């Protein structure tokens, strides 16, 4: 009936029931930090592996970290960004908009269909992971996609509408969903409480690797700063041969909910990028500089807009040419996903700051991890997907947009 009820019905089946399916769950980071609040505790007061244990006790056959999907998104979108940059250094338009927030995608399609060509063709992390589970993992385990159920726990309900886009299906059969059911943080919390499960008192469980082999979640130790920042890093580090530090965006004067930064990029010596330098949105042709000796570069102008109302104001200035950016992330909630509409309600005005702070442990925050270094990701491309942006990657991990909405 409801997606929660459908999910629980599948989990209710005995595992030796002939009609039992292989029921998988994936979990967003914003969920892991906020779920403790459903018990009246502080953000982060329950550990990620306590949650994994709780989910396994509900009956899930696989418990995945959505960050695995996010590593795919970083690979694809980093490649996409670099490709667009390359094309515009040679004379797929710039600026490029990210695509992970379904609140943005809905407003894009309904109110800004002329901007569609500028948006990343990448699916979200949850949809990339889901597509891979019902293709690669299904084949590896010898399970018919028909007998796989994919559930995600998300900080917002509208990840369901993302999941429901018709062509997010297996082998062109729209009844065979890549991602079946989305459950929110609060909904999951209520499931635990109704069953007398206290997450804070559980032993640590374990994650499953979407590759179907190896221990753990298939995600390396450390943090990325998110999909937008890591897509940037991927492109930057290839272009320059130098590391991109963790970003610190600064607030824009006289524009609510907008943060920005400028990234100067000098092409790596002897690279093709060094040789290269040597529509509705008025793109100024990029911000370029050059030195006397011939060591010039380009400056990449980046923006993050949180809140759709705030995003509309940014778009107006961009259309007017009063604001120039090359890469832009639009998220529908003011604090981003930690502030999603499926999150617990608090009287604390600073709850989203507490959630953001508890999102990752300090040890992991001191380690920068990079998607292309993940052996599980490497394996998937080497043995199944081929190349980022290739045909197979396009089929499974990329999407399109529909003027007027779906
Ligand atoms: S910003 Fe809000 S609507 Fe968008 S993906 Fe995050 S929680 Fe969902
Ligand atoms: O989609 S809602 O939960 O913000
Ligand atoms: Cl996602
Ligand atoms: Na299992
Ligand atoms: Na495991």
């Amino acid at each position: 009936l409801s997606h929660v009820q459908q999910a629980l019905a599948e989990l209710a089946k005995p595992k030796d029931d002939p009609t039992r399916k292989h029921v998988c769950v994936q979990v967003a980071p914003a969920v892991r930090v906020a779920i403790a609040e459903t018990l009246g505790l502080a953000p982060g007061a329950t550990t990620p592996k306590q949650l994994a244990e709780g989910l396994r006790r509900l009956g899930f056959d696989e418990v995945f970290d959505t960050l695995f999907g996010a590593d795919l998104t970083i690979m694809e979108e980093g490649s996409e960004l670099l490709h667009r940059l390359t094309e515009h250094l040679e004379a797929e338009p710039l600026p490029m908009f990210t695509s992970c927030c379904p609140g943005w995608i809905a407003m894009l399609e309904k109110s800004y269909p002329d901007l569609i060509p500028y948006v990343s063709s990448c699916k979200s992390p949850q949809m990339m992971l889901a597509a891979m589970v019902k293709s690669y993992l299904a084949e590896k385990k010898g399970i018919a996609p028909k007998d796989m159920v994919m559930v995600s726990i998300m900080p917002c309900t509208r990840k369901q509408s993302e999941a429901d886009r018709d062509w997010f299906c297996v082998d062109a059969d729209p009844t065979l969903r890549q991602l079946d059911h989305v459950i929110t943080t609060v909904e999951l919390g209520n499931i635990f409480k109704e069953r007398g499960i206290n997450l804070a008192e559980l032993p640590e469980g374990e994650w499953d690797n979407p590759m179907g082999v190896g221990s753990g979640a298939g995600v390396l130790f450390g943090t990325t700063g998110g999909v937008m920042e890591a897509a940037l890093r991927t492109a930057y580090e290839l272009f320059t041969g130098t590391p991109l530090p963790r970003l610190s965006l600064s607030e824009v004067r006289g524009m609510d909910g907008i943060k920005e930064t400028n990234i100067t990029m000098v092409p790596a010596p002897g690279s093709k990028f060094e040789e290269l330098l040597k529509g509705p949105l008025a793109w100024d042709g990029g911000a370029g500089f050059t030195s006397e000796d011939g060591r010039g570069g380009i400056t990449l102008r980046v923006a993050v807009a949180n809140g759709l109302g705030n995003a509309k104001k940014l778009i107006t200035k961009m259309q007017a040419g009063e604001a120039k950016y090359d890469f832009v992330e639009i998220m529908a909630h003011p604090a981003g996903c930690v502030g999603g509409g499926g999150q617990p309600r608090s009287t604390d005005k600073a709850i989203t700051q507490k959630r953001q702070a508890a999102l990752y442990n300090l040890d992991e925050k001191s380690t920068l991890r990079r998607s292309h270094e993940n052996p599980s990701i490497r394996e998937l491309y080497d043995t199944y997907l081929g190349e980022p942006l290739g045909h197979k990657a396009h089929e499974l991990l990329h999407t399109h947009y529909v003027a007027g909405g779906v």
